[PDB]
């Protein structure tokens, strides 16, 4: 299978939006560090983490057997869950949030640019 020919899933009501740790995560290097997920509603996903660097990482959402999960472009596969504010999301929470970091923020739409209109 290529990322290219993943099936790209819209996100299930509740779940397109900006997402972010508010709290140290104890996968993380540090608890200062913060992750981030950008759900568009087309399922177009952005997984940015920061703390001395960023990672970050264009992805899709895919659903496989009813559930939802996020695919990489380096064909990662993380299953998210949601319940109301909260997601689950590769060993961490995320909470529902307004606005991102300014560096996820330039990060995705530097990303996006290349993508399609």
């Amino acid at each position: 299978d290529r990322y290219e020919d993943v099936v790209k899933a819209p996100a299930p009501a509740g779940l397109a939006g900006f997402w972010q740790t508010k709290g140290p995560q104890s996968a993380m290097m540090s608890p200062d560090a913060i992750a981030s997920l950008i759900v568009t509603k087309e399922g177009d996903t952005f997984d940015c983490r920061q703390w001395q660097r960023v990672i970050a990482q264009p992805g899709k959402l895919m659903n496989r057997d009813s559930e939802i999960y996020n695919v990489t472009a380096s064909l990662d596969i993380y299953p998210v869950e949601r319940e109301g504010n909260t997601i689950s999301y590769d060993r961490m929470t995320l909470s529902r949030v307004e606005r991102l970091t300014p560096e996820c923020e330039k990060a995705w739409a530097k990303a996006r640019a290349t993508g399609p209109v």
